[PDB]
């Protein structure tokens, strides 16, 4: 038909048309008009009207709502939005007919987070966002560091493990199909999982602008149509809205991110931001609408030279297929591979050399932080790849200059977050968070209920003026016992030969969110949740101060029945045990045989016993020597089917020859002092500081090269990999940690989430 008066509606004259679909016959006659350009000069301030031209110059454009961003700056004398001082926005100052106020995304590709140090009058309309919106130094990705599982993390708050979009290219084997950056594919929804913010808003009635462009419309009109629907009908008139710009990540790819030629795209992207900037200030919405401008990730020097080859390892190259570049992620080339040896191909890239720049792993067992197994579109090799580096088959794969997709928490791929606006606080300056968190957010200005999500809901109101949010702690679903003395030394035919909770327990006892059995046991060293079901304790907490054989005895508060024996390890050639609390930080030798319990005893492979012994005999004290004083809490977890979640025991695959005595995938520990560390940890009276990580427990240690020297070389390093977040533990175990603080629980929801990298 055509478009006589339905440009970008919300025959087809929408977004998404000039995209394999055909458009309305007149659709770049009336909607794509370019004509004299977009800003205006003082050659055309009276001229009378003209639809061939891209805005207008007139002065009764106001009233149509076409006018150039620069009219009322130009024509009619007012200043640029940039120029002007900074007054507070104690409440929105909305037009009539506003029902909230509306959010404005803007999404930059490749804004790596130290761009904002540079430019000072390169950015000028950024810089001025910044300091006088909430802003944190940086934000973290998801994992790959990747556009289009970021973007979706962030309309999803999703981890890409459940939204799906699992990378840019990826091979779903169940379709039997592929999904690209190019191509129609991605435009069928059967890829596309969870529920993004666009969706939940209009299944609540808030209308929302659409998120996509096709690529053929240029961005100042990308910015024109919004600064357009803002002015529809109110009924018709879209809360939410967004903007992606496919810079500075090109050129940041072609000159690498720290190039002298990276100024024009940044010029050019304050330039469009000025414009929507003058452009709410036009239509009177510059102290109403809320502005979030945010990156996908960052970007690396990464260079052609510096690139790993599969065809060094392996010696039959053709019969895989490998998804090259910052990551890799491997595969039989054909389904029907006879001679296709997974166990072999780990083998051979297993540390051929001591300076490989690449690591492979089953993708169960990557570091858990990275949430990066559990969906069927994760091909089970997967290649790490060292910063700066890339990874390729052969030397039959210079132009690129700057890339990125590496693990998460390296500097480089950190990006940048500016929230500005009635609801987000004045010139406040919050810490990092990740991106998975910002759904929530958004949710929150809206108004929206979110759906399901990975962001923990409460952990970001330190961010808003104002909060429809108050998070409420979950209640406890098993409540523990305390058995006294119950048996006697003699009714165990186990075959083994041999003022606490005020200083042990700083932050209460971990509640268990599932339903289980188990018993609190004091000691004077320590204190522990020890599982009647699992056979040993779901957490164990002590503190040690700033200052600070195979023998097992029996717990006679605990059941021989609910209670593991030495015989098993005895008949397991490849399985021993260790402790959760040591017995090398004893306060005495009496108190010394309390470490020796039966209770206080779990599974260990042999090769993960260097490293544990190693991080209680050695690191725990030099935390506490470092932090002043610790209080560390251990336990084991059960993660069988790589979900991210604590199994039933109905998951676990393996136990201690013969027995039921379930073997753990990982070992946890949270280790907390005061942030002010001149304060004691024990006598602590403000902010806490958290530390945590997530061991992998494996009977070998072929993920440490240097695992020949001695541990010192190479246990804090793999350490340093497996990080992690207390929130990340907590689905791992169901438990619920930090409940009895001097603290708001908004705040322990930050603490919660706290990740150290070690950068
Ligand atoms: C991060 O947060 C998410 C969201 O809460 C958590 O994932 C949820 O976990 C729960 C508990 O295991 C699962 O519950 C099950 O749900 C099904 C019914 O759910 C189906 O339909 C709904 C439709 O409204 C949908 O949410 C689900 O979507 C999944 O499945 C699709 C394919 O079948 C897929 O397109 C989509 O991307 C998503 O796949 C991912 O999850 C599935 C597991 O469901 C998994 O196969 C795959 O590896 C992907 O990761 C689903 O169709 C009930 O019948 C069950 O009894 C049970 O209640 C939710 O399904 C699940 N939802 C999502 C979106 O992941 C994550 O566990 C959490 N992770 C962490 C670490 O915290
Ligand atoms: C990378 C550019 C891009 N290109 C496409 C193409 C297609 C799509 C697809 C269109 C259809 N949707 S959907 O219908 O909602 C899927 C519905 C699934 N449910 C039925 C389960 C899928 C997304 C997204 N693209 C995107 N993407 C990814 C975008 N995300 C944002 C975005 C994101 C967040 C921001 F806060 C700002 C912007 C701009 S564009
Ligand atoms: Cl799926
Ligand atoms: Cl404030
Ligand atoms: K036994
Ligand atoms: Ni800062
Ligand atoms: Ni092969
Ligand atoms: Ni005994
Ligand atoms: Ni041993
Ligand atoms: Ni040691
Ligand atoms: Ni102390
Ligand atoms: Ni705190
Ligand atoms: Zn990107
Ligand atoms: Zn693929
Ligand atoms: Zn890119
Ligand atoms: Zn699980």
């Amino acid at each position: 038909g055509s478009c006589k008066g339905r440009c970008f509606e919300l025959c087809r004259c929408d977004n998404l048309c000039k995209s394999y679909t055909s458009c309305c016959h007149d659709f770049d006659e009336l909607c794509l008009k370019t004509a004299r350009g977009w800003e205006c000069t003082k050659d055309r301030c009276g001229e009378v009207r003209n639809e061939e031209n891209a805005c207008h110059c007139s002065e009764d454009c106001l009233a149509r709502g076409d006018c150039c961003t620069n009219y009322q700056v130009v024509c009619k004398g007012e200043s640029h939005w940039v120029d002007d001082d900074c007054e507070e926005i104690k409440a929105a100052e909305c037009p009539a007919g506003f029902v909230r106020p509306p959010l404005i995304i803007f999404s930059v590709d490749g804004f790596r987070a130290s761009y904002m140090k540079k430019g000072s009058k390169v950015m000028p309309n950024i810089e001025k966002l910044r300091s006088c919106g909430t802003h944190s130094p940086y934000m973290r990705p998801v994992y790959p560091t990747k556009t289009f599982p970021n973007l979706y993390t962030l309309a999803t708050g999703l981890y890409p493990e459940s939204h799906g979009i699992v990378g840019n290219s990826m091979y779903d084997p169940v379709f039997d199909a592929t999904f690209h950056l190019r191509g129609r594919e991605k435009f069928n929804h059967r890829w596309w999982g969870g529920q993004p913010l666009w969706i939940t808003a209009t299944k609540q009635g808030v209308k929302a602008g659409t998120f996509f462009w096709s690529v053929v419309i240029p961005h100042e009109r990308r910015i024109l149509t919004i600064l357009q629907w803002l002015t529809l009908p109110d009924h018709e008139r879209p809360s939410v809205y967004a903007f992606y710009s496919e810079q500075p990540d090109f050129s940041g790819h072609k000159y690498g991110p720290f190039g002298p030629e990276m100024t024009n795209p940044l010029r050019e992207i304050d330039k469009i931001v000025g414009q929507l900037m003058d452009g709410l200030k036009q239509l009177k919405l510059h102290r109403c609408v809320n502005v979030i401008f945010v990156g996908d990730h960052g970007m690396e020097d990464v260079t052609c030279d510096r690139t790993e080859f599969l065809s060094n390892y392996l010696t039959n190259v053709d019969d895989i297929t490998l998804v090259p570049g910052t990551l890799g992620r491997i595969r039989s080339k054909f389904s029907n591979n006879a001679k296709y040896d997974p166990k072999a191909i780990i083998a051979n890239l297993t540390c051929k050399k001591p300076d490989q720049h690449f690591k492979p792993y089953l993708k169960q067992h990557l570091p858990k932080r990275l949430h990066y197994a559990n969906n069927r579109r994760i091909e089970d090799i997967h290649l790490l790849v060292e910063r700066r580096w890339h990874v390729a088959r052969k030397p039959l794969d210079c132009f690129f200059q700057g890339d990125h997709g590496f693990d998460n928490k390296v500097n480089s791929m950190q990006t940048v977050f500016v929230g500005y606006g009635p609801t987000f606080k004045y010139k406040t300056k919050v810490p990092p968070f990740e991106n998975i968190e910002l759904y929530n957010v958004m949710c929150d200005l809206l108004g929206l209920k979110p759906a399901p999500n990975n962001g923990t809901h409460g952990s970001l109101n330190h961010l808003l003026r104002t909060n429809t949010f108050r998070p409420t702690m979950p209640e406890e679903v098993t409540r523990p016992n305390y058995p006294g003395i119950m048996y006697l030394q003699s009714d165990f035919d186990l075959g083994c030969t041999c003022s606490t909770e005020e200083r042990h327990l700083l932050y209460g006892r971990p509640a268990v969110l599932y339903r289980t059995r188990y018993d609190i046991l004091y000691h004077t060293d320590f204190e522990s949740g020890y599982s009647e079901i699992f056979l040993m304790p779901l957490w164990t907490s002590y503190t040690v101060s700033k200052q600070a054989t195979s023998c097992v005895r029996p717990d006679v508060r605990v059941s021989p029945s609910f209670s593991q024996n030495c015989l098993a390890y005895k008949n397991d050639k490849q399985m021993s045990y260790g402790f959760l609390f040591p017995p090398y930080l004893s306060s005495s030798p009496e108190a010394k045989y309390d470490a020796f319990l039966v209770t206080n005893m779990v599974p260990m492979y042999p090769a993960f016993k260097r490293v544990w012994n190693y991080f209680q005999r050695v690191l725990v004290k030099k935390y506490a020597s470092e932090r002043n004083g610790v209080n560390v809490i251990s336990g084991p977890i059960f993660d069988y089917d790589y979900d991210g979640l604590h199994d039933t025991e109905d998951k676990i695959k393996q136990y201690v020859e013969g027995s039921s005595i379930p073997v753990p995938t990982h070992y946890y520990s949270i280790i907390t002092s005061c942030l002010d560390f001149t304060q004691p940890a024990d006598k602590c009276d403000g902010p806490l500081s958290v530390s945590s990580f997530i061991l992998p427990h494996r009977p070998d240690n072929e993920e440490s090269c240097n695992s020949s020297e001695d541990e010192s070389k190479w246990v804090e390093e793999l350490m340093k990999m497996h990080t992690a977040r207390v929130r990340d533990i907590e689905h791992l175990t169901s438990l619920d940690f930090f409940r009895k603080t001097s603290r708001s629980y908004p705040e322990i929801l930050t603490l919660k989430t706290y990740l150290h990298t070690y950068e």
